[PDB]
């Protein structure tokens, strides 16, 4: 058997106190009034007595929402400590009004002295009523608290190194973290933002960015900070969604401290705000500035207009140069024509790079330093225009914004490759005069290095077209999922690189004694790139290349065979190669497939919002006047606004509050309490 | 009072006789007794050390689920309930001194080692215990999370 | 476990390794059955190393020699056929026994169809399902592993490195 | 603009009728009583008047559960047609009692005549009250209906070809299908099975099997028949789960019309009934008959006992032959020892087949008809024992049950292969005397064919070990998922075979003119199995083999090259081969991966139940005394039960009814109706 006993002493309640608490629970007003009137004369019952569950008479009155029993218990001067917190958490407007309004009148002789009721508090001691009201998100209680001149402490910077923050973190880290989380939860409520901020959209944007940065910093409390940032973003999108006219939307978007607020939302990564349907409609109307009814048309006329405007690339840019104020020069300033002209210019550059690799132009390959062909002479202005455009993009916008795009790394690499190939071509022209045949050239010839860099730059230029997939409505979310899965591929390739380095080290350490010279082997070649596969594990670089090529099956099985009949070493190397093949083809690749599969399922729900955000970021890049000319031609030589914004935000806040007001065992207990209180009063009167 | 369950590897005469005579009644009685012992209210009321009692009951329920093939699911549910009760009791702390008193209590971090020995992943992975372990881990480097990554890598 | 990005990845790797072992039991059984059949069919046509070109005998030659002459060689040849490194002319004998060659080719084709169409895709499906279950709990167990690694260095036993602890 | 009008004429209700219906809706008893008393004298209001939503006064009384207004409307002789159906659907016990009990007394002068109320009925005209009560699943209403001598029509056989069923199907198929579905829904309720069947378990089993067969037959109504079968199976498992003692469980399982009811459940495919934990515990106790406390032991002693009992295979079977009544001979009759002895015998047969393929035994291969070696002489009794065991399994149990296992096809194939190889060996011994060398043998030599069949039989014997995976606790659900994915692989391989046949036909039709002889080609070989790959598309069989081998990449790219310089034909064939490769390696295989992935997710939730069902089917195969000896040794030459079952089913039905009783806007309308009726009565009295 096992004896059981109450380990921790809870004092038993007396018969009178238990009857009084039961009468308060059942809502019988007359019995509670009789007990309260008998309490002073006889001192029989401690009115501030607790229960087994930690509630007092006042808390039981608050939980049942009996305003009559609540005011009756208040009239006999019961203990009132922390009851306002329970009323605020219960979201009872009348209880909060009673507790606010009754604490002032009729206070005489301090309070009656009471001891040992104060240990048990459900609410934390750091909590204050305005902060808990902000956490509850109730509007009326927040309004009534804000009317009584109440303030909230200001949180410090995340990278704060002052004496008091460091001392509070060292003395009690848990209290500091709980206080900061409670303060940010109070500041992130939609009701407090609507009531105590003159700019709710900008305040919600800044609070969402700060909460996201705090979630990035604080590892322990990441989830609730992410939830707070999502709540602020959804509050901003819901406030934007309450508009009723196009003038209100253009007033909200164009308010400054042209579309300044949209740029501020994009800078703070508010994808829900940017991807709202009305803002998308306004951006579509601005995008198709000179082409009304673009969505109406059948696709053949749209494609014919696109072909006729893309084939007209060399005109309409010189027209802008010669007459910007003319009717023809003004058509290039629209964003759609700008994007189509840039796409046509890049397609022309790609087609010219295809045409440069033909035998019609390339002649007399046996020259050491060859002069540039006419195709290269014409391609050179496009490279210079790309260089001028990239340096102009570096200057305008700042160096701190140029690096956040992540497409500029390929542009920097392409420009470096073009500069390197141009320098190699000019040095080969200047000091490599001659006509030596190509079969006896140096391996480190700058002409060959220049051509290799030109080929790599041509590959980068052709792979630059992936960034235009946001313009279409079908290839955007595909590349968004591709971008997430590329990060997952990098996370896989770290472990793959570690395993490859380990197996390459083992194979090279086993096999590097049996290295043979190129003269002894057939055809005077040495490596895995021969007709007969030579020594593949003779060096660390050759071992790494051989282990890389074994994944695609291009490495044969006889590379592990040596000249001598060392059967044990050959068997050990074959076991090594087989273990590496089993790992890299049975565990790792299938695990990568499983990881990118799981990622896609998560990515798909959000795929549209981020696609619309990327398309909005691409659309507003062409809105400005900086960069009107193409790459081939870019190198050729006020308080009424604030008042209207306040009016629109006022109407939006009222509509959002109406919408949120329009949109459990505690509830039924109210109905039992209301029926029980009515039953006792009917029996008492009758 | 409540009867005490026997060991899982019990070979006494009465347990074997009860299993042979009526296995269903014995299994139902053992499951009802362990369900009664795994309630959070009874652990809070009738145990002087609720955390250690919850840890031992969770380990015993997990071992019983490993042994008893027919009744695996409710034993796993009872072990999860005990682990969640331990994590919820740890989560109710309000100060760093209470957390260090709870973690450092012995029969340095003895209770954390006892939780790791009993495989209480929810208790170890609580945010306040993780913050205390991070503070102890970066003992001589204050404000390690604050720094930009270049100075940390340097 | 020390990094914040490579911990749950190796936790999922640890679960999928157990799933890979559960797959590799059935794969080892199927491999042993097909290797037994192939060796029992082909071990009469074993040839010496002197008769074959270059004085080598096995699947590790320039020209692939008798791959089903012994049980060990048959096991190695059936293992290497999964990655495609075993050619198709290993099932050809010196004499013109077309029926035996066709039966051996059918045997090798059936083993290839099993081990490359049923088993590997089933392993992919199993480890995929496992990952979805693993991801929700991936953090808790990563934090548990990091806590176990952190308290290993808390004690004073083992302060010196491996070069200096002796 | 668009005009809108009431297209279909609903007659407007008068002021008095609308006020009367509103008073009945609000539950005011006095106003309704006054209107009813004034109705006869003045004829002002049609008491059977409808509303805009199709309810009458009586239906409004039934829906609000006002028994007083219900009886008051009954006392004035209102229309009562189909109101019992609304009461039964509302599951009101008092309303059903009132409608049953009031229809008999005080019927005078027929009914008062009423016209044109009868068109609108929510319940279908084929419905009857007992059938709708069975659909509702309420117990009290079903009991009250069954007490009044009520019957239900019997459904016909699914394969019924009588005149009346065919005539009803031809005249009105929809009415017949609805009537059959309503009848089977009425018969599948747990309450009706518990109340009107003396054997609820067997009745639930038969109804579940009939509903599953009807779902297999009727394509249109598959889902609700599957739901009814699942409901019957869950009712059977829930009734089995209510047991309280081992004696009740053994009485239920061992009841006959040893474990007869378990065999009946297995025959009807009741996986939930078999996989219940108490039945699994009883089967585990019977399975470990002679080994008490098997689950208790550490795994080393369990594996040591398994090794010592599996290595003792040649004893304990001859002991059963020589002394079945001895203490040693009785240990083989237990099921665990039987399974371990059979597994040891099959492992010994597999090890002997491995040992038969060694050079230690095989000698003198240059004999045309070779005598059988001593290994073959010893292997022959195992093949004869397998033949005798398979034919004994064909005889016992019936030919109709031998074919449903699906493992007997491999046993039939193995026996056919062993018979063919034995016949080929004996014919080669009898009439192929000589010692001709193997290099000049006929291609159709029976020795080579016998060895090929022996190798295929050895493969089948080694692959027979998959069936023992149910015994382990980890390899069972794996092979269950493998069994489902094998069916999905067959569904894939149909489309793959069609695509392979199409591309093979095209490739053979293109390439069969360029066939070359074996003499002209190097090494005197012709096919894809040469060192240099010969003509691969010369014949239909060769084209099929080449297209099969291209999936694994073993077919090179130079097979599409011809001797002459026909560049167009070579390019067309290369395009053909590339299109087949792109299909069979980019679309089909990945689609097969996706299909078997989806299937696994569905399979996993149910994987255990079916694994426990398969393990129970394997365990009871060894319970009987038929087949005690191994394959090497099998060829060596009462009404108290029904009363106890009725008692146990009685207690189980009572416990299940208590459990199901223990385990929306209509509800709140009751509370509004009860509050409104109390408010009117208090105002009327005061
Ligand atoms: C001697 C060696 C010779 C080698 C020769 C061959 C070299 C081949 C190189 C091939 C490179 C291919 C790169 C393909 C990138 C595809 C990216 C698709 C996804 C995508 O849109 O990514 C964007 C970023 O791209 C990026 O950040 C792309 C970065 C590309 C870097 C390339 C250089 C390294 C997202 O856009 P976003 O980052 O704005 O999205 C912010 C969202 N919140
Ligand atoms: C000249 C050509 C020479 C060719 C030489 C090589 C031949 C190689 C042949 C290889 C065959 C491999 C077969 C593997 C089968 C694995 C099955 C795993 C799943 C499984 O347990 O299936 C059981 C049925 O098996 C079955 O039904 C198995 C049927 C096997 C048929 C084999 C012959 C065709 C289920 O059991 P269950 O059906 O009772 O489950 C009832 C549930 N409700
Ligand atoms: C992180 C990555 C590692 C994770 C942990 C390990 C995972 C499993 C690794 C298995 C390695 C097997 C190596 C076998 C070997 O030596 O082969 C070459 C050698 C070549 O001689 O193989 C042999 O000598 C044995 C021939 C039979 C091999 C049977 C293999 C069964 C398992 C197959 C899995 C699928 C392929
Ligand atoms: C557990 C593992 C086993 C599960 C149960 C079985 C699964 C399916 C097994 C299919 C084996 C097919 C063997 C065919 C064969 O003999 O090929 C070699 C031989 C070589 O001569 O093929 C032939 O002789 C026939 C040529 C046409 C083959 C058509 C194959 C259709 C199915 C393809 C599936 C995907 C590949
Ligand atoms: C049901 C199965 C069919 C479903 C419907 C069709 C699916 C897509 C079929 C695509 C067939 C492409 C055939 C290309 C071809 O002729 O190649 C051989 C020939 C060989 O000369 O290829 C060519 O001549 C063109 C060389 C460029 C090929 C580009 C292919 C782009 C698509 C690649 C997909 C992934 C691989
Ligand atoms: C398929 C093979 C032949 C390679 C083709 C390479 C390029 C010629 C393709 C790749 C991406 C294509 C672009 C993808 C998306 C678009 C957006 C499309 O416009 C829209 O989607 C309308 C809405 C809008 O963008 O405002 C106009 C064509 C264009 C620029 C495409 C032009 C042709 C591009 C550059
Ligand atoms: C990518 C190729 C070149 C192979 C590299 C192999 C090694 C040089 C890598 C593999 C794993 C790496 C480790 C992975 C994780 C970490 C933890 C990292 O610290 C943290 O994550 C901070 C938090 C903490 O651990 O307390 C410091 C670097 C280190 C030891 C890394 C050091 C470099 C390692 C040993
Ligand atoms: C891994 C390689 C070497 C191939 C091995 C082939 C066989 C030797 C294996 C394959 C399946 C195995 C069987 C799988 C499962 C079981 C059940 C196992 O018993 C239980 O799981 C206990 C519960 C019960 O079955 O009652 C005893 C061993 C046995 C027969 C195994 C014996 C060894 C077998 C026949
Ligand atoms: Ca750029
Ligand atoms: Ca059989
Ligand atoms: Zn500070
Ligand atoms: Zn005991
Ligand atoms: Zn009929």
């Amino acid at each position: 058997r096992i004896p059981l006993q109450i380990v921790r002493a809870e004092t038993e309640l007396s018969a009178e106190e238990k009857a009084f608490l039961n009468a308060v629970e059942k809502g019988d007003y007359a019995t509670v009034k009789q007990a309260l009137q008998e309490a002073e004369i006889y001192y029989n019952v401690n009115i501030n007595c607790m229960d087994p569950l930690g509630r007092s008479a006042l808390l039981i009155a608050i939980e049942n929402e009996n305003l009559e029993i609540m005011e009756l218990l208040l009239n006999h001067s019961v203990y009132v400590g922390d009851a306002l917190l329970y009323a605020i958490r219960k979201e009872v407007v009348g209880a909060v009004e009673l507790l606010l309004s009754y604490r002032r009148p009729s206070g005489e002789k301090q309070v009656p002295t009471l001891m040992m009721d104060t240990q048990f508090s459900e609410f934390t001691p750091d909590i204050t009523p305005i902060m808990l009201a902000a956490h509850t998100n109730n509007y009326e209680i927040i309004k009534l608290l804000v009317q009584k001149r109440v303030t909230i402490p200001r949180p410090h910077q995340i990278r704060c190194n002052c004496v008091e923050c460091v001392s509070s973190s060292e003395v009690d880290s848990l209290r500091h973290s709980r206080s900061r989380l409670n303060i940010y939860k109070a500041l992130a409520s939609p009701s407090l933002i609507a009531l105590s901020s003159e700019d709710p959209i900008l305040t919600a944007f800044r609070l969402g960015w700060e909460l996201k940065e705090l979630s990035k910093v604080e590892n322990e409390f990441k989830a609730e900070y992410e939830e707070l940032s999502q709540q602020c973003k959804l509050f901003a999108k819901d406030l934007l969604d309450q508009a009723r006219s196009s003038r209100e939307l253009e007033i909200i978007l164009n308010h400054r401290d042209d579309l300044a607020k949209l740029k501020v939302a994009i800078k703070y990564h508010q994808k829900e705000f940017v991807a709202q349907p009305n803002c998308q409609q306004l951006l579509a109307t601005l995008w198709y500035d000179g082409f009304p009814g673009w969505r109406r048309k059948h696709w053949v006329v749209k494609l014919l207009t696109c072909m006729t405007i893309g084939f007209l690339f060399p005109m309409l840019s010189i027209a802008y140069l010669i007459s910007p104020r003319s009717n023809l020069g003004l058509f290039i300033k629209k964003p759609f024509i700008k994007f189509i002209c840039h796409t046509a210019s890049y397609l022309t550059f790609l087609f010219m790079l295809l045409l440069a690799s033909q035998h019609i132009v390339r002649t007399d390959l046996h020259v050491q330093g060859p002069p540039p062909t006419v195709v290269e002479w014409m391609i050179l202005p496009w490279v210079l225009g790309f260089i001028w455009g990239e340096i102009k993009e570096m200057w305008d916008g700042g160096f701190t914004e140029y690096i956040h795009d992540w497409w500029n790394l390929m542009d920097f690499a392409m420009n470096s490759l073009y500069l390197a190939t141009i320098s190699l071509k000019i040095v080969a022209y200047v000091k490599y005069n001659g006509s030596r045949p190509r079969e006896e050239w140096e391996m480190w010839h700058p002409t060959l290095i220049a051509e290799a860099l030109f080929a790599i730059s041509n590959i980068l230029s052709s792979l630059r077209l992936i960034s235009l997939f946001t313009a279409n409505s079908h290839l955007g979310p595909l590349q968004i999922s591709l971008g997430r899965m590329l990060l997952d591929i990098l996370k896989f390739l770290f472990i793959y690189c570690l395993v490859l380095l380990a197996f390459a080290n083992g194979l090279n350490q086993l096999y590097f004694y049996y290295e043979t010279r190129a003269i002894d082997e057939p055809n005077n070649c040495k490596g895995i790139r021969c007709e007969k596969q030579n020594n593949a594990f003779s060096t660390l670089f050759e071992t790494l290349q051989s282990l890389f090529w074994s994944v695609f099956g291009l490495l044969n099985l006889y590379v592990t065979n040596v000249k001598a009949r060392h059967e044990f070493t050959e068997f050990v190397g074959a076991t090594m190669f087989g273990t590496y093949n089993v790992i890299s083809l049975v565990v790792l690749l299938n695990m990568l497939i499983a990881m990118m599969n799981n990622s896609y399922q998560l990515i798909a729900d959000h795929a549209d919002i981020e696609w619309k955000f990327a398309r909005t970021k691409l659309w507003m890049s062409y809105f400005d006047e900086g960069g009107t000319l193409p790459p081939p031609f870019n190198i050729i030589p006020s308080l009424i606004q604030n008042q209207h914004y306040q009016e629109v935000i006022r109407n939006l806040v009222k509509r959002y509050v109406a919408a949120m007001i329009r949109n459990t065992e505690e509830n039924f207990k109210e109905l039992k309490q209301d029926i029980s209180s009515f039953r006792y009063e009917v029996l008492d009167l009758l």
